[PDB]
């Protein structure tokens, strides 16, 4: 029949548990497409990647494929105004965005599901008839230098792009994907090219069909989607372009043997050791680097890590095989080094070539890849149900590997065990293949090479054939041995029937001194799994600086000696995730439910009896140390979000603090500590999944009754049960605290306008407003204006108190950002002024939809209720009253919210600003074709935290519902 399909594919296989209906096909021009029917989703989806990316940018463009991507979003033929796909999301409930690697440009959107079709038309013409308006094509480079400029100080762009200027520098591998403002504008025009032509060609030449792959996602039949998508793609037009290929290696013999020395931005000491290998995606039923990767990186007894780190050298490691593009890959060891470590990193690999020398001698093991491929099969078999926007992104990507009746499946299941590759990529592991780099402050001014895009210090020499010979004659170490048949392995997955007194939202039962148990039974998912989160409060984690540490380094001692013990858990599925907070601590154990209280009763039990090793406590305090320091390299926004945590909360230790608080922690004080931290406590724990109310009982009380075994543990007070307080602003006030980043060349600014404590009214004011503001002011200040790449808006939530804030990381200085936030504001109340009645109920519907897109997994169900929870406002029904109450506010309610809240000249304005000031600027003048901005008044300059608080009042905390 029918002319548009050149064929429809047989059944996709799905896990029995996925409600999902699918449908693969592929179109007459070649498009690759997957849909995907599901009824009951509030949210659809599209995605559409292209089998093209930087790989292919023209030398002499360098980011061009990049810069295409960003232009895409700003105009088409069919729908020309620049904003309309944005615009069109934003005011139905959906969002968008986009990526570029090597090989792929991948763009993807969700929407409201009464709306795919408008969506997927405007997204379609993307790929059909681009503008490259030429003054969009001026403005947007700049985001595309900001968000370069971004990733100049960190250090992990750092090396990833220094490994490709140490290859092969004629291999398309070297090339810098993002691009600049240098290499996609200054260079291009010094060179005579026209740009917006460039974008044109390789649109043109690359955005062909038979290179593309599109998954969509909504309500409609199978039969519906089959339709729109054959009516919007199948006019995108066969260019019948080859896939490109890079069978030659970008690391040949003169680049194999190599050592390479490098000075970090962070204090960091890192070992990276890596192996050329041939492209290993085609043995994906078998998959030989992730079995030899389930081995090299294992941390379990026996294992390489282990020995690295009893021997006190290393901490962590990453091992396995890397993606490289259609021709190559890597195979790459690992590890972060203590000082020790640095010292002795001839050893540290001679061990890892002892460590793969055991394996040549075992041979490969039937009962290894058994393993993986079960556990495998049990993930997906229960895989949790994804949100529409990633599944899409994903799918589309895969589309080009798989056969489509396999791209659920080709990712998880394995079929075929094959010693023969698994013995071939192991021969590839060898001293004559290796490339080693060092991480280390200590090569600080003595590198003699500069890395051209970043500007790396890095020094290359020869490894010395004498070491090269030491490693090949690596000998059996009996330290290491393969591990063992894995105990943690579920096998019951039987789903408890629904109780008869079952709940819809977590239940209240049981209320005692020592503690509060909140409870579902999961009436949604049926999938074996379950969530544990418990709430530990203790005065003593956050009383002063020294507390703070101590309870850090306390948790972190103990996740470090239970490691070889919960990675097993880990691997087969059941996780745990354990931190101080500033109240005491919170531990969450989440995963297949069967085996599950084994592990919570090994944690609570290794927390009350806990044994302090002296070697491993020095070597994680120096981690410690460092982790706070590196602080001043976090990039400029972060900051300002971090000081305006510290000025606005009642107690906050700073980083400066906790540093000089450290040297003080001791073997003997953290010894004392930890049964004064057990001694009170107080647990608030969500049980929520795959058990039965008495289950849930019998857990919380193994917890209880292990800590008063172990640790004596007795009930706090209800007095002592403290929330911390947010600073109350006066009426009409500004004021502003300024620092330096010292390390990036960019400013950073948050702004708080903040409000009133939360409640129904004021949370949907605040809501709503930033609903209506928030793609306008992605529009105004970054698209037009172009003030830097991170540009956010949205409410602040803190301490039950709440408001709206700025966000913005910019070349320009603090107090310019800061008129032309406020210019913003004044257009958002005209905007607000001028809309129709029916924009406005838009709006309101559209954050009626986002408020109420129902989670489709446990854990996001877990983490609602865990808000409601920790906040102790427990408003678990608060979406359908939230919404009831939304959708009877008027244009008129709006508007005197902000004439009393926000207006500049408004009667209760209460700002608060972060200035961050780049490396470079030496004053900040804190006050200062475009819109008009208001005049501002004078602020007051904050000089010291502590004064500002004592010198305002606090506001109440919220009432618990
Ligand atoms: N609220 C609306 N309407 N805007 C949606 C924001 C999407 C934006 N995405 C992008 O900047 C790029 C993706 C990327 O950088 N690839 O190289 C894609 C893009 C997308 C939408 C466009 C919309 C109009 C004009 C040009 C656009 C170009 C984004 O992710 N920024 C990252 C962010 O969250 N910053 C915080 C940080 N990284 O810490």
């Amino acid at each position: 029949n029918n002319p548009a399909i050149k064929r429809i594919g047989n059944h996709i296989t799905k896990s029995p548990e996925d409600k999902r209906e699918y449908r693969g096909l592929e179109l007459a021009n070649g498009i690759k497409v997957l849909l995907i029917s599901d009824p009951t989703t509030d949210k659809s989806s599209a995605a559409l990647d292209v089998h093209i990316g930087s790989l292919s940018d023209p030398p002499n463009i360098a980011g061009l494929s990049h810069f295409l991507q960003h232009m895409l979003f700003l105009g088409t033929k069919k729908y020309p105004k620049e904003n309309e796909y944005s615009q069109f999301l934003s005011e139905h409930a959906g969002s968008s965005n986009a990526f570029t690697s090597g090989e792929h440009t991948n763009y993807y959107f969700d929407v409201s599901h009464e709306h795919l079709e408008g969506a997927l038309d405007r997204f379609a013409q993307f790929f059909l008839s681009p503008l490259f308006d030429e003054s969009a094509k001026d403005r947007e480079v700049n985001a595309v230098d900001s968000e370069h400029e971004k990733n100049v100080m960190n250090d992990a762009w750092r090396l990833f792009q220094l490994e490709k200027a140490t290859g092969n520098p004629k291999h398309p591998f070297s090339k810098f994907g993002t691009g600049n403002k240098y290499t996609l504008e200054t260079r291009p025009n010094q060179e005579g090219i026209d740009v917006r032509q460039e974008l044109l060609k390789f649109h043109s030449a690359y955005y062909s069909s038979n290179l593309m792959a599109v998954v969509v996602l909504g309500r409609e039949s199978l039969d519906d989607l089959t339709n729109l998508v054959v009516k919007l793609f199948s006019e995108v037009e066969n260019k019948n372009v080859p896939l490109p290929e890079f069978p030659e290696h970008p690391f040949q013999e003169e680049h194999l043997k190599q050592l390479y020395k490098i000075v970090p931005i962070k204090d960091i000491r890192n070992l990276y050791v890596t192996f050329p290998i041939p492209d290993l995606q085609k043995y994906y039923k078998s998959n030989p680097g992730h079995y030899l990767g389930h081995l090299i990186g294992h941390e379990g007894p026996g294992s390489l890590l282990s020995e690295l780190k009893s021997k006190g050298w290393v901490n962590t490691l990453v091992g396995g095989q890397k993606e490289g593009a259609r021709g190559f890959m890597f195979f790459i060891i690992n590890v972060d080094l203590t000082e020790e470590g640095l010292l002795h990193v001839e050893d540290i690999i001679l061990h890892m070539f002892q460590y793969i020398q055991k394996l040549r001698a075992e041979g490969p093991q039937e009962w290894v890849f058994q393993e993986l491929k079960d556990l495998n099969a049990v993930a997906f078999r229960f895989k949790d149900k994804e949100r529409p926007r990633g599944y899409t992104s994903k799918i589309a990507g895969i589309l080009h590997y798989y056969p489509l009746e396999e791209v659920l499946t080709a990712e998880y299941l394995l079929e075929e065990f094959r010693p023969d590759l698994i013995e071939m990529v192991l021969d590839k592991l060898r001293p004559e293949n290796v490339r080693v780099a060092i991480v280390s402050k200590s090569f600080e001014g003595k590198t003699d090479r500069t890395e051209e895009w970043y500007g790396t210090q890095y020094k290359q020499e020869a490894i010395p054939d004498e070491v090269i010979k030491k490693w090949q004659n690596a000998d059996l170490n009996g330290k290491f041995k393969l591990p063992t048949k894995n105990e943690f392995i579920p096998t019951n997955f039987e789903i408890l029937p629904l109780e008869k007194e079952a709940t819809p939202y977590p239940a209240l039962i049981k209320d005692t001194a020592m503690s509060k148990l909140w409870f579902k039974q999961d009436d949604k998912f049926f999938l074996p799994k379950a969530n544990l989160n418990f709430e530990f409060f203790s005065p003593f984690a956050y009383v002063d600086p020294l507390h703070s540490n101590m309870a850090y380094l306390y948790l972190e001692l103990l996740k470090d000696s239970l490691n070889e013990y919960a990675y097993a858990a880990e691997l087969a599925g059941l996780s745990y995730d354990l931190q101080n907070t500033i109240y005491g601590m919170y531990l969450s154990v989440k995963g297949y439910n069967d085996k599950q209280p084994i592990l919570l009763k090994k944690i609570i039990e290794k927390m009350a009896t806990f044994e302090i090793d002296e070697k491993r406590f020095e070597i994680i305090k120096e981690a410690y140390m460092r982790s706070l320091n590196n602080f001043r390299a976090e990039q400029p926004h972060q900051h300002a979000m971090y000081y305006l945590r510290l000025l606005m909360t009642e107690v906050a230790w700073t980083k400066d603090e906790l540093k000089e608080a450290l040297d003080d922690v001791t073997l003997p004080r953290l010894k004392a500590f930890i049964p004064q931290l057990l001694s009170r406590l107080h647990i608030e724990a969500l049980l929520h999944g795959n058990i039965t109310k008495q289950a849930a009982l019998g857990i919380m009380q193994m917890v209880e009754d292990t800590l008063i075994e172990h640790a004596h543990t007795k009930p706090l007070l209800p007095s002592q049960l403290v929330r911390y307080r947010e600073v109350q602003l006066p009426d009409r006030g500004w004021f502003v605290y300024q620092q330096r980043n010292e390390v990036h060349n960019n400013s950073g600014i948050e702004i708080y306008y903040q409000t009133d404590m939360q409640s129904t009214s004021e949370n949907m004011f605040l809501e709503l407003f930033a609903q209506i503001i928030s793609e306008p002011a992605f529009n105004t200040l970054r698209t037009k204006e172009q003030l830097g790449y991170i540009v956010f808006s949205g409410p602040r939530r803190a301490n039950g108190i709440q408001g709206l804030r700025f966000i913005i990381q910019s070349e320009k200085p603090p107090h310019y950002l800061e008129s032309r936030v406020e210019a913003f504001l004044i257009t958002m109340e005209k905007s607000i002024e001028d809309m129709t009645e029916e924009a406005f109920q838009k709006h309101i519907q559209a954050l009626a939809i986002r408020r109420l897109d129902k989670p489709k997994k446990l854990s996001a169900e877990s983490a609602k209720y865990w808000g409601e929870i920790i906040s102790q406002q427990y408003n678990f029904d608060r979406d359908n009253t939230e919404v009831a109450y939304l959708k009877t506010l008027t244009k008129e309610d709006i508007i005197k919210f902000y004439k009393e809240m926000l207006a500049v000249d408004a009667p209760r304005r209460h700002k608060v600003s972060v200035h961050v000031l780049a490396r470079e600027m030496d004053s900040n003048p804190v006050v200062g074709n475009l819109s008009q901005a208001p005049a501002l008044p004078q602020p007051e300059v904050i000089q010291n935290m502590t004064e500002f608080k004592r010198g305002l009042p606090l506001f109440p905390l919220v009432k618990p519902h």
